[PDB]
């Protein structure tokens, strides 16, 4: 719990200020793909047009952070945008990729 917490403090502290990013858990707050934009773009602004993006286009969203993040951070894809995109996402998969981001972007 300790571990969850402090990754949940973690990713609203890089994404604060973001217009529609709200995390809130490890679930729906990613379904939309905009927290995941947020997260590169804080650390790679030159990788992402934040500004362009919207709610609504959940696949576009997410694909374009799983895409520019394997191959601009060389980070696996290990999470699918139509697995992501449905109500009720599962948890433990959005940790285990979300975790990929904190380890790349908290070292180097």
């Amino acid at each position: 719990k300790s571990a969850k917490d402090a990754l949940l403090l973690w990713c609203q502290m890089k994404t604060a200020g973001y217009p529609n990013v709200n995390i809130h858990n490890f679930t729906t707050s990613w379904r939309d793909g905009m927290a995941f934009n947020a997260l590169i773009h804080k650390h790679r602004p030159d990788l992402i047009d934040f500004d362009k993006l919207k709610k609504s286009n959940a696949h576009y969203n997410l694909q374009n952070a799983f895409n520019l993040a394997e191959q601009h951070l060389g980070l696996t894809k290990l999470l699918d945008p139509e697995d992501i995109s449905v109500d009720h996402p599962d948890e433990k998969s959005i940790i285990t990729y979300v975790v990929t981001y904190y380890h790349y972007f908290s070292k180097m």
